[PDB]
């Protein structure tokens, strides 16, 4: 996150960190046993951190699950970016509680101007590299459609959004990879791609998890 802000330990209690050796992408918590993140995070060996703040520190409220089984969507095309999303089972529920919570998903898209909450452990620069080891921050409005696609000729399609700041600064960035993007206590977006980060006319875009609910519902309702 560029431009962010520290958020405070354990106050995105869905923000989960996949590691595999390393922070590799973020994620979110969806109910007790499953996580969603971006299809670009697809890899092998993952142990879901939930709890955490610090990644480097351990600090209490960790917990510590490895992945099941993952999910990329059907149709999800690695060259567009198209279909950014993966669900990702744990082996064993996770104990819920206030610093490891659930985000609700949304049962209505999200509209332009609506403000969300952007958060990860990505890089901190837009600039050079720094990447931190506890949570950041970052308030974003989406913004609307025309602007995104004006902004990526050629690129954005229905099943992403952008969301940012058009005048550069603030955003998410490598490492923010599959995190989320909450709106008014629902999961409207994952961290999905971008050109660089926070610079001017290049805002970050989303995956857009509205049109994702009903193949994530009938997916953890039979695996
Ligand atoms: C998700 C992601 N991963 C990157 C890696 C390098 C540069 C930009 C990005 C972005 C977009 C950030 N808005
Ligand atoms: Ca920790």
């Amino acid at each position: 996150i560029v431009g962010g802000y520290t958020c405070g330990a354990n106050t995105v209690p869905y923000q989960v960190s996949l590691n595999s050796g390393y922070h590799f992408c973020g994620g979110s918590l969806i109910n007790s046993q499953w996580v969603v993140s971006a299809a670009h995070c697809y890899k092998s060996g993952i142990q879901v951190r939930l709890g955490e703040d610090n990644i480097n520190v351990v600090e209490g409220n960790e917990q510590f699950i490895s992945a099941s089984k993952s999910i990329v969507h059907p149709s999800y095309n690695s060259n567009t970016l198209n279909n950014d999303i993966m669900l990702i089972k744990l082996k064993s529920a996770a104990s819920l509680n206030s610093r490891v919570a659930s985000i609700s998903l949304p049962t209505s898209c999200a509209s332009a101007g609506t403000q969300c909450l952007i958060s990860g452990w990505g890089n901190t620069k837009s600039s050079g590299t720094s990447y931190p080891d506890v949570l950041k921050c970052l308030k974003a409005p989406i913004l609307s459609d025309s602007s995104c696609k004006s902004a990526y000729p050629g690129q954005i399609t229905s099943n992403m959004f952008c969301a940012g700041y058009l005048e550069g600064g603030k955003d998410s960035c490598q490492g923010d990879s599959g995190g989320p993007v909450v709106c008014s206590g629902k999961l409207q977006g994952i961290v999905s791609w971008g050109s660089g980060c926070a610079q001017k006319n290049k805002p970050g875009v989303y995956t857009k998890v509205c049109n994702y609910v009903s193949w994530i519902k009938q997916t953890i309702a039979s695996n």
